[PDB]
């Protein structure tokens, strides 16, 4: 059943923390909630995709121009982690 191995399942939770914190960081420094910067439906893609780049990050479901470029930081938190951990960046299907 399960189509991702444990250390795939275990990298998401762990990178989907570090985007929740990173939004919250940001978010509070626009003063907007949370959830007008990223919803949790696009952090749980972005943990799972792993986009590193603004034309990445695009692709995503939800993603405009303009939310891309208010998702930098966390652009930054992802190719971060992936180089300090050796996991996969920017797994698309098409
Ligand atoms: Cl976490």
């Amino acid at each position: 059943q399960p189509v991702i191995s444990a250390q795939e399942q275990e990298t998401q939770i762990v990178l989907y923390g570090k985007l929740v914190e990173a939004r919250q960081k940001h978010a509070n420094k626009m003063d907007v909630p949370p959830a007008i910067l990223a919803t949790n439906k696009i952090l749980v893609d972005m943990a799972k995709m792993r986009p590193t780049t603004v034309e990445n990050v695009k692709r995503i479901d939800g993603v405009s121009e303009g939310k891309a470029a208010m998702l930098a930081p966390l652009l930054e938190v992802i190719k971060h982690f992936c180089q300090t951990n050796s996991v996969q960046t920017d797994l698309f299907s098409s």
